[PDB]
């Protein structure tokens, strides 16, 4: 069983260590933290963990894989250096800064025989192959994909509008172009946008924010209707409606956690390695960074370099 | 009673006189096609209206306004005849192709001393008014609009129904400072459906307009303390304002009989009792509208022939 690291000491890391716990495939063993004390009231709640102020001691630890969520910008040099060490790595949030960062990340992975995965809760859901397989026989006209939530109280594309963008990709694949609107801070960060993705027959919009809340459902047009998800990510309902007003509910099963999903995959895949499907993760993960990158671009929203 | 003259020959202008009839304002009087035959297999339900083949025969006839729905393109031909015969007139659909064509109507409409009018249904909704009193006070932040119908099979989405959103935001809101918009084309260029996004000070709307899609997304606008969210903003029956806490406030909405008996009223009454600051607000909200639509197509290359 999968003896697993940390390095993040946000909520989000509690609410990845709950899912790892609870599937039983891992076993929180490390915390890191630039500061001592901080790495100790995150870990008060668990036991037998050892605590790191210093990177390198920290990835000389035997455990297999190291789960982060430190600040974005962090990330590249830290997965460099965890995949150089011999450990898995799993990405959390946006996995990079740019699309070059991931695929450095890719070949420093394979040189060093590990895997990389990014912490894409979303498409892991059982929800989407069954999307999936249900518009393998419809033909798609559009799509309209939000996730728009007032936070408390970066910029929306990366924090929440990848979710959009994961789904997009997740079903159809790589769009040809892409743009993105958004409304911006000084520093050129963006509160929320819309976009949309060009594909050669039909495109789809994605709408981003966190200065607002949406609570639009998300539509796929087929030519012979409207397939309607309450949501892209932790999907909950799937319910296909024809121009005559015939409807399908979809065998859509909600987890019990946003995050059972992926660690279930990320387990299996450590343990039972279908590897083709390792190169679709690498593959879509890759496209993702790739769409943020131009996206940010039409949008002038530009990071510290 | 107004006398009233119907350039059109489609349902629309039957359900136009419906309207002007059911509000007891209205005689319909004459009827132009360029046939004919055409001109009174459209009469036989109402009894004792005058045929006219002859365009300048027909405004040399007695009647105060005539309504106009024949397709876009002649729409500014017939006004501008209408107008220099000295004729009221409610332009339908899209009132015309270019915004010029719109401040010449106006310039040829204070010449001869009569009003025009898009008939722009929505735009004239008790709703709007109760929207916006509502929002008069709070601070919007976006806003998210669409009419997206499935039609009939077997011009444009933005021009046929994209005008809706864009009188809705107009409406609400103003003239915006810039607008983009992108579609599916057919190959003479026409839009099957689009995406485009209003932009606007401190805030942007987004726009979806289709015929060959179907979209039940309610429309949205955000304020900095909640969501406020419309049905539809045609034939507008519910505006609920939910704020961040999970608090709802119902606006009360009452959706009239008839989807254009409010405008029908307005133009009615805006004659019989001239009210020039207010027909001005209605010429200068067309004239934005039309700039958008200008805009918009420039954008995505929807050229007529």
């Amino acid at each position: 069983m999968l003896k697993l690291g940390v390095i993040g000491t946000g909520a989000i890391s509690h609410h990845f260590i709950e899912a790892a716990h609870t599937s039983g495939e891992y076993q929180l063993v490390a915390i890191y933290s630039r500061k001592l004390e901080t790495a100790a009231t995150f870990a008060s709640r668990y036991q037998n963990i050892q605590l790191f102020d210093q990177l390198e001691v920290f990835f000389k630890s035997s455990f297999d894989l190291v789960y982060i969520a430190s600040p974005n910008s962090l990330h590249f040099a830290q997965a460099k250096a965890a995949l150089s060490a011999g450990k898995h790595v799993i990405l959390e949030k946006p996995a990079v800064s740019q699309p070059q960062e991931w695929f450095d990340l890719i070949q420093t992975a394979e040189k060093n025989n590990c895997f990389i995965f990014e912490a894409a809760r979303n498409y892991h859901e059982k929800a989407f192959t069954t999307i999936k397989n249900f518009l393998a026989d419809k033909q798609v006209l559009g799509a309209d994909f939000n996730y728009a939530k007032y936070s408390s109280k970066g910029g929306a594309l990366m924090d929440l509008g990848i979710y959009p963008l994961y789904a997009a990709v997740r079903l159809f694949g790589k769009a040809n172009d892409a743009t993105y609107h958004a409304q911006q801070l000084d520093n050129s960060i963006d509160l929320n946008g819309d976009g949309i993705l060009f594909y050669p027959d039909y495109q789809v919009h994605i709408k981003a924010g966190k200065n607002i809340t949406s609570n639009l459902p998300c539509e796929i047009y087929t030519t012979d209707g409207t397939l309607t998800l309450n949501t892209i990510e932790h999907i909950r309902s799937a319910i296909f409606t024809d121009h005559q007003g015939n409807q399908v509910q979809l065998p859509i099963q909600q987890a019990p956690h946003t995050m059972t999903e992926e660690v279930a995959a990320f387990a299996h895949m450590i343990q039972q390695p279908d590897l083709n499907l390792y190169q679709t993760w690498l593959y879509d993960a890759g496209s993702v960074h790739e769409l943020l990158y131009t996206m940010r671009q039409t949008a002038g929203i530009r990071f510290e370099a």
